[PDB]
DNA sequence: TATGCCCAGCATCGTTAATCGATGTATATATCTGACACGTGCCTGGAGACTAGGGAGTAATCCCCTTGGCGGTTAAAACGCGGGGGACA
């Protein structure tokens, strides 16, 4: 349970966690869709 | 004359043996078809050989384009909350 020199680097430009989430809401209203499902996107 | 007694007489039942015919099983032979390999014959579409030429290899230079680093705002992604209306039975 230590400061022990810790150092946090993680990976959100390329890797699919860091892509962003509305930007494929936006994709989906183009469609027109009323509605988007957390399991489908 | 009628009623019990002697002497044949074919069909009743069963059992033995020979015979025509069906069933099962080889066993070497005469068809049936379906070939794949060979030689028959011929064509030339490939092989074989040579040339000539221009594509593509490489090498030597250039300079443009792509990646990088950085920092400021400023929108966007992210979160959550809440409740309605669509999914699903």
């Amino acid at each position: 349970g230590k400061g022990g020199a810790k150092r946090h680097r993680k990976v959100l430009r390329d890797n699919i966690q860091g892509i962003t989430k509305p930007a494929i809401r936006r994709l989906a209203r183009r469609g027109g869709v009323k509605r988007i499902s957390g399991l489908i996107y």
